[PDB]
C-alpha cells in the first residue's frame, strides 16, 4: 500500500508546477489497508490535525475527556473552562429525545391527482406496514419508524426515517429506500423513480425541516451555574450573560433571517469534534443546528440557568471514519467506540449527548467572553 | 516540546476507562511549535486524515490538481470523474462577484428613538468616513468598504463589511469592528456595546443575510458539457440530469424549507478542501451555500449547461491552519500558498474559484450518479 | 334645544349626556341610531370634522355584526366585488367571486379560467384537513419537558389527552400531536378537523381543555401562553409549509398549445422559462419559504374579503408552489399544478354569518354547515381557491412572458 | 323583439340585452362599454348571473345599488357585480409622537377593536408613543438572462460603476417627477442576473411608478448589452406579495420603529397583568416559539390583523398584509423596581400608499382623512404615506401590547 501511494505520489509530482510542494504532504508509516476502498481514493497522503483534550465533562454523573482537532487557537481552552464552570456547578444532565436517520427520495406520477393517491396509499397503517416490511429487510439494523410525505403537483417526496443501530446509517437507510421504492412501484407501476435522495432529507444542506422534524438524534442538555462561579470562573454575571444571549442568540439571529442559527458557536464544538472522531464533518451544515437558552435561577436570581437544544445530530460510532485506528481511539477516549453489543444504538445516542454537552461548556465560554 | 505532549498524554491515561485508548492516537515527529500557542490547546496528538486528489480540473484556462481531505468513500473518485467532464467539453469559467468578510456586532441606546439616529448618522458620508478611519488603522489590509445597518428596537446591529487581503480576515475585521466601536462611542456615548458578534455577520450558523448580500467570496462557474460527454463519461443524457437538478435542487430544496441549500452536495466538496488546505473546516455551515443550475446548450439542445453560483466562501491563504506545514503543502499545490505580493487577495481569490470549480464537478457527477439509476 | 341632564332624546341630547362612546348600543334606542351617535362624537375629534361624510353606515344589517364581529363601529367599508369564470373544476362550473381595489386582476383571473376551461378543465384533491394551536408550557427542567414530551408520544398519553380534548366539541377530533422542546420549554401543536368551522376558536377551547388534563399528571407544569407561535398562525412559518395548517390541497390542468398561443398570447416554452426563472430560482435567491408562486396572495385576498374569511390568515393560507411543464404527444401543451398545503378556511362561523358574505358563498354552493357531510362545504371552497389561484397564475405568468 | 331587430345596438330592456348575450353576439365582461350607465351594467351582469347559479336568487344579500362605480370601473375591479360591505370600528385615541390619532380598522373578527383600543388606552395612559421611519423605497425585482455568467458578471460589475449606475439612474428617474433610483441590489445565479431596483415614491405605494422606470431602465440597459434577454419585469426579488427574507433584511417601503414605556401601575389597571408576565409570554413566544415554528419576519403575536384592518379600511392593497406584516416585537423591564414595561415593534417593510389605487374610491379617502393623511402631502412629497406608516406601526405595537396581556392572564 505505502509503495502504491509513493507512486501516486511521484505521478502527481509531474503535473505540479511546484513539485517540491509533496515534500511535506507527510505518507509514511500510515495504515493504508482500512482507507483504500472505504474511505478516500487516489491517495497521495495524510493531513495532521492537531487534538486537544477539554474536560472533564461532567455530565449525567459521568466525567469526560473530549477530544477536540482544531486548527482554530483559543477553541479547546475556551471549551476546557466552560467544562470547569459546568463541573463547579454540579455538573450537566441531557436527554436523548429522537433518535432516526432520514433519506427523502423525489418520485413523479403521470398526474397530482394520482400522486396524492400514492400518499393516502402511505398514510394507512397497512401502506406503512408494507414498506416498512420492505425496508426493514435489507439490514438487521434498517428499522423505518414513520413516513413524511408531501407533494409538489405530480412530485412527491418521501421522507424515511429510520433507526440504524450505532452507525450514522446514511447508506444503511439510502439501501433501505432504493427497495421500499421498489416495492411502492410494485402497487403503482407509473410511478417514475427519479431520485433516491430528492434533498427532502435533508443532507449536507440547510433545511427548516430538520429543524422542525429533526434528523439522526435530537439532544437537549442543561446546567446551572453559581453565581459565584460565574463571576470567578466567567469573569462576568448572569445579568450581562442572559442580557447578550437574548440580543446576540435570539434577536441577532432573528434579524438575520436564521433557521436553526440561534448559538454562538455550536459549530466549532461540532466540527472539533466530529473530525476527532471519524464524524462525516460535512454533516457540521445540519448537525450544528442549536438554539442556546439562559435564565436567572436560584434564591436571589444570581444563578445562570442554560440549557442547549439540537434536534438534528448526525453522528455514529460504527462505520465510515470510525474504521479507522487513529479515529477509534478518540472514540475509545469517550467510551463509545464501536458497536453497544448490549444495546445496540446506545454508543451513538451517548456520543450525541457527549456533543450537546461539550456545545453548551463552548457557549457558556464563548457568551462570557463576549460579555466581559 | 514534545515531551510536553507525551506527559500531558501520560496525565490523561490513568484518568480513562480504558488507558491504553491513546495507543494509536499519533504524536510523535510532529512540528508542535507552529501549532502551540496559535492553533490548538491541551495538545495530546494528530488526527491524520486521508488526502486524495482530484483532477486536472480545467478552469480558467488553467489546470489544478486538487487536494480533498476525506473519509467518505466514493467522494474524491466522484469528484476526478466530474473534472474529467468539465475537461473534455473545453474547461469551466469563473468569476469571483464580490470580496468582503464581515463582523455583525450589537449596540444599545436608552431608545429606539436614539438608536435611529445612530443609524442615519451612520449613513452620512461623513459618519461613514469617521468610522472608516478608525477601522483602517487597525491594518494596511483593512479596507472597510460599507455598512448595513438594522434596528430592533433600541438595539442595532451594524454588519462592517471589508477586504482582507489574502487572510480570511476575521481577527483582521474584528480588530477593526473594535476600534470602530469605540470611536462611535466618542459621537455617541450613551451607546453600549454589548457584544462585538450579535450574529449579524453572520459567522458559522446559517443565515438568509449571508445569502443575499453575500461573506467573504461570492463566486459563480460554469461549464457546457458535450452530449456525447454525458453519455460516456456521466452515463446519462442532457434531459434526465436537468429533471433531477429542477425536481432534487430546486423544488425539492423548496419542500424541504432550504434557505441557500439548492445543490446536491456542495458542503462535500467544500469541507474536503477546506480540511486539506487549513480552512477553518466550521466554516462550512455558510461556504456551502450554492445553487446549482442546468439547461440544455447547443444546436439541437443535447449539452448540458451548468453552473454553480456561490455567494458567501469564507476562505484565506495566509494565517491560521495555513501557517502549518502539511496544510501549505496542499496550498502550494494548488499554487495560491501564502500572500500575494504584487496583488494582494489574488491568492485567496483563486483558492474561492479553484472551490467552485470543485463543488461543479462534484455536482455534475452525484447528479448523474442520481439520474442513471 | 338641549334641556338639562337630569331631565333628561334629541342627537344633541344624548352627546350631551354622554360628553363611553363604545357602549352607545346598550343605551340608545336603535343600532344604526348608536353609530350614528358615534360619528357626531367622533367628529368633534377630527383635525377635519367632515372626514366622514363619504363613510357609509345606512340600510346596514348591524344586528348581525354588534357583539361578534366588530366593535365600536362608525360605519362600513364598501369593497367592489367582480366575478371570475366559469372556473371549470372536478366537473363542475364555478363562478367566483373576488372582492378587491386591485386594477387587472379579476380580468385577468377570468382569462385564466377560459385557458383551463378550453383546456377541458383542472382537477383537484384535498390532501388533509386539520386546524391547529401551538401553545408552549414550561416545566421546572429539561429533563421533566422530555418526560412530557415522552408521556405525550404513548398510546395511552395520546388517549386521554385526546378524550379530553374531543369532548369540548361533536366536531373537534384530535388527528395528532407535534412536540418540540427548547430546554425546559415544551411547544405542543395540536391538530384537528373541525367541521365546516375554519376551527380556531372550536380548536383553541379543546386545547386549554387538554392543557389543565395534562397539568392533572404533571402538575409542576405551568402553562405559558395558549398560543406560543407553534402554529403558527397569521406569521409567516416554515412549520406551516411542511407539516400543512388548515386544508392542503392540489390542483392541476393541461392548456393545448393552441389555447397557449390564441388566449394566452404566449408559447408553452416562454411560459416554462418564467416559472422556472422566477417561481423556483427567484424565489430561491430571495430566500422564500413558502412564496414559490407569482401572486397566490392576490387570489386568496379577494376570495377570502368576499366569503367572509378572516383576511389576515393571507399570510399562511397563500403558500403556494407553482409547478408547469411541457406535455402531449409534441410535447407542447402545457401542464401546470399549484399545491397550496395551508389553507385556512371555513364556511359557518365568523365573518361568514354576515348576509353579504353568505351571498358570496351561496354564489359558490357551500354557505353553511354540509349536514349530510360535515366539513365538505369548506373542503369544496378550498378546491375553489387552488383552482382560482392556478387560474390567476397562468394569466399573470402568461403576461410576464408576453410582455403585457 | 327577436334577436335581428335588437339591431338598435337605453332603447333596449334588460330582457333583450340578456338575450342578445345568451345568443353570442356580445360578451358578458363587455358590458361596461354597451350600456350607457355603470349601475345598469351592473344589474344586467347579476341577472345573466343568477341563471348560472344552482341557487338563482343567492345574490338577493348582496348589496350594488347607490355605489359610485365610476371611480372602479377601468380602474379597481372589473367584471362588477355589487360591492361588500366590511364593518368598521374605531381605536383610540392612539397618543404618537405628541399627536392623537383616531385609527380606523375595517374587520369581521370579534374583539380585534376591543383589544386595540385597551392597547391605546394603556399607551396613552404611559405617556404615549414615539416612532420613526428609517427607511423608504418600493422595489421591483426583475430577472433578465446573459449567454453566458461571464457574461452577468460582466453586467454586475458594469451596473456597480459610478458610471454605469449614473446612466441606469438617468433612465429610471425619467419616469416620474417623484422617482428616485436610491440604490441597486444585483445577485447572480449562473447566467441570470437579478436586479433589485428601490426608490422613493412620493406618497404611493408606488408599484406601478417603480415597474414602469424599470422597464425604462431595462431597455436602457440593452443598449449597452444587446446580447440581454429581459426574462420578467418581475422575478420574484423584489420580493411583491411572497414571504422573502430579502424585504425582512434590505426592507421594501417603509422600515419604521416604534416605542413606549408603560408604567406598572398601568399594566396593572389596564392590562390586568404584570410586566414580569408579559416579558416571559414576549420571549417565549414571540422569540423562541417563532424560532422553533422556522419563521423568518414572523417575530410578533398579531401584527396581521392590525395591518388587514386598517389595510382595508384605508384603500390599501390588503395582498400586500403578507411582506407588509412582518414584524419583531420586543419587551424589556424597565423602572426602579423592574417593574414598567417597555416595549418596542420594529417593522421594515410596510407597503403602503395615500395616493392612488383604492384611495382613489370616497369611503377610503373618508378613512384616510380620519388620519389626516388623504391624498399627496403638497408640502412635503411621501410625508402623508410615511405619517400613516407611523400609525400603523403603532397601532400594531397597541394590539401586540394587548394580546399579550390576554394570553398573559390565562
Ligand atoms: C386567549 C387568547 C386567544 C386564545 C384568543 O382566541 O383571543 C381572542 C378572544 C379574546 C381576546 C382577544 C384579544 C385580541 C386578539 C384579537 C385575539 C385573537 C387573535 C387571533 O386572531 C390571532 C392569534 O391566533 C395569533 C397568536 O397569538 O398565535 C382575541
Ligand atoms: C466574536 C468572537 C471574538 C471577536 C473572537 O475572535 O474570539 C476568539 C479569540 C478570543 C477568545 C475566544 C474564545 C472563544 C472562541 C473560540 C472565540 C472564537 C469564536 C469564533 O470562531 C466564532 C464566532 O465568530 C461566532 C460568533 O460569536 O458570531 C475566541
Ligand atoms: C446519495 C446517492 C447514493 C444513495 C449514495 O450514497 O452515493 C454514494 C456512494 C456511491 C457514489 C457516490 C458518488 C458521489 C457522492 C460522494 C455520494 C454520496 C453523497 C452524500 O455524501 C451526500 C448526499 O446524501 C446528498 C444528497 O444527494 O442529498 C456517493
Ligand atoms: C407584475 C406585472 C406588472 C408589473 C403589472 O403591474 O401587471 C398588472 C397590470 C397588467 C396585467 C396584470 C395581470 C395580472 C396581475 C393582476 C398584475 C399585477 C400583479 C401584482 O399585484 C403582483 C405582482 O407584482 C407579483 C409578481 O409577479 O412579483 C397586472
Ligand atoms: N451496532 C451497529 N450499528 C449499526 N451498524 C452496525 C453495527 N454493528 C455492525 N454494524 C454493520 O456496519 C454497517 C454500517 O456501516 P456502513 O456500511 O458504513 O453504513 P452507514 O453509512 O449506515 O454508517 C452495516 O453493514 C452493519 O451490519
Ligand atoms: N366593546 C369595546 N369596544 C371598545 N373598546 C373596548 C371594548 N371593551 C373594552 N374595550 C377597551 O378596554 C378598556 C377596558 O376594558 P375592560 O378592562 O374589559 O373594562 P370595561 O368593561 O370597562 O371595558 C377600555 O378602556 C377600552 O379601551
Amino acid at each position: 500500500h505505502e509503495r502504491g501511494v509513493s507512486i501516486r505520489r511521484q505521478l502527481l509530482s509531474k503535473k505540479l508546477s511546484e513539485p517540491s510542494s509533496l515534500q511535506y504532504l507527510p505518507y509514511r508509516d500510515y495504515n493504508y489497508s482500512l482507507v483504500m476502498g472505504a474511505c478516500c481514493e487516489n491517495v497521495i497522503g495524510y493531513m495532521p490535525i492537531p487534538v486537544g483534550v477539554a474536560g472533564p465533562l461532567c455530565l449525567d454523573e459521568k466525567e469526560f475527556q473530549v477530544p477536540m482537532a482544531t486548527t482554530e487557537g483559543c477553541l479547546v481552552a475556551s471549551t476546557n473552562r466552560g467544562c470547569r464552570a459546568i463541573g463547579l456547578g454540579g455538573g450537566a444532565s441531557s436527554r436523548v429525545l429522537a433518535d432516526g436517520m432520514t433519506r427523502g427520495p423525489v418520485v413523479r406520477l403521470p398526474r397530482a391527482c394520482d400522486s396524492a393517491e400514492v400518499k393516502a396509499w402511505l398514510e394507512t397503517s397497512e401502506g406503512f406496514a408494507v414498506i416498512k416490511e420492505a425496508f426493514d429487510s435489507t439490514s438487521r439494523f434498517a428499522r423505518l419508524q414513520k413516513l413524511h410525505t408531501s407533494i409538489a403537483g405530480r412530485n412527491l417526496y418521501i421522507r424515511f426515517q429510520s433507526r440504524s443501530g450505532d452507525a450514522m446509517g446514511m447508506n444503511m437507510i439510502s439501501k433501505g429506500t432504493e427497495k421500499a421504492l421498489s416495492k411502492l412501484h410494485e402497487y403503482f407501476p407509473e410511478m417514475q423513480i427519479l431520485a433516491v435522495s430528492g434533498n427532502y432529507c435533508t443532507d449536507k444542506k440547510p433545511a427548516a425541516i430538520n429543524w422542525i422534524e429533526g434528523r439522526g438524534k435530537s439532544v437537549v442538555c442543561e446546567a446551572v451555574i453559581p453565581a459565584k462561579v460565574v463571576r470567578e470562573v466567567l469573569k462576568t454575571t448572569t445579568e450581562a450573560m442572559i442580557e447578550v444571549n437574548i440580543n446576540k442568540n435570539l434577536v441577532g439571529s432573528a434579524m438575520a433571517g436564521s433557521i436553526g442559527g440561534y448559538n454562538a458557536h455550536a459549530a466549532n464544538i461540532v466540527t472539533a469534534i466530529y473530525i476527532a472522531c471519524g464524524q462525516d464533518a460535512a454533516q457540521n451544515v445540519g448537525s450544528s443546528n442549536c438554539i442556546t437558552l439562559m435564565e436567572a435561577s436560584g434564591p436571589t436570581n444570581e444563578d445562570l440557568y442554560i440549557s442547549c437544544t439540537m434536534p438534528s445530530i448526525e453522528i455514529g460510532t460504527v462505520g465510515g471514519g470510525t474504521n479507522l485506528l487513529p479515529q477509534q481511539a478518540c472514540l475509545q477516549m469517550l467510551g463509545v467506540q464501536g458497536a453497544c453489543k448490549d444495546n445496540p444504538g446506545e454508543n451513538a445516542r451517548q456520543l450525541a449527548r457527549i456533543v450537546c454537552g461539550t456545545v453548551m461548556a463552548g457557549e457558556l465560554s464563548l457568551m462570557a467572553a463576549l460579555a466581559a
